[PDB]
């Protein structure tokens, strides 16, 4: 679990969005595993606007943060799960690191701010849904 709180927006993994997230829907994209909902309170976070390929993510299944090198956002095949059929997930960045289901929502940050959230994993890999291209989050 986990979310990004920026301005009057909450960014979560689409597959973990609550009834309240869907009742206050701003934008969602199944191909990216992202959903953004509106909030009444002003959020705690800054979004990175950069091309960093290194940063640090929070791994809830270890209660720890780990440094990672990650690929540029791209279209990557993701196996079928209970939440989606087998498909290509876009804007996804992979890195070598620990992740379990439950780790989705952990933030990846670089020195400029929030880069994205954990969205996929397994086999010693961790995948992050990129948010740096969503310029409207702080416009
Ligand atoms: N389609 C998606 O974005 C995900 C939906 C939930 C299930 N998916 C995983 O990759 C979970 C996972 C498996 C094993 C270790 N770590 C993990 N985070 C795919
Ligand atoms: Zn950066």
């Amino acid at each position: 679990s986990g979310a990004i709180y920026v301005g009057n927006y909450r960014v979560v993994n689409r597959h973990l969005a609550t009834h309240n997230d869907w009742a206050n829907l701003v934008w969602e994209d199944s191909s990216r595993d992202l959903l953004v909902s509106s909030t009444t309170a002003q959020g705690c976070d800054t979004i990175a606007r950069c091309d960093c390929q290194t940063g640090v993510y929070y791994c809830s299944s270890r209660r720890k943060h780990y440094p990672v090198s990650f690929s540029k956002p791209s279209l990557i095949f993701v196996e079928a799960s209970e939440y989606y059929p087998a498909r290509y997930q876009s804007h996804l960045m992979l890195a070598v690191g620990h992740s379990e289901p439950g780790d989705c929502g952990g933030i990846l940050r670089c020195q400029h701010g929030v880069v994205g959230i954990v969205s996929t994993g397994g086999n010693g890999l961790v995948g992050f849904a990129d948010v740096r291209d969503l310029l409207w989050l702080d416009e």
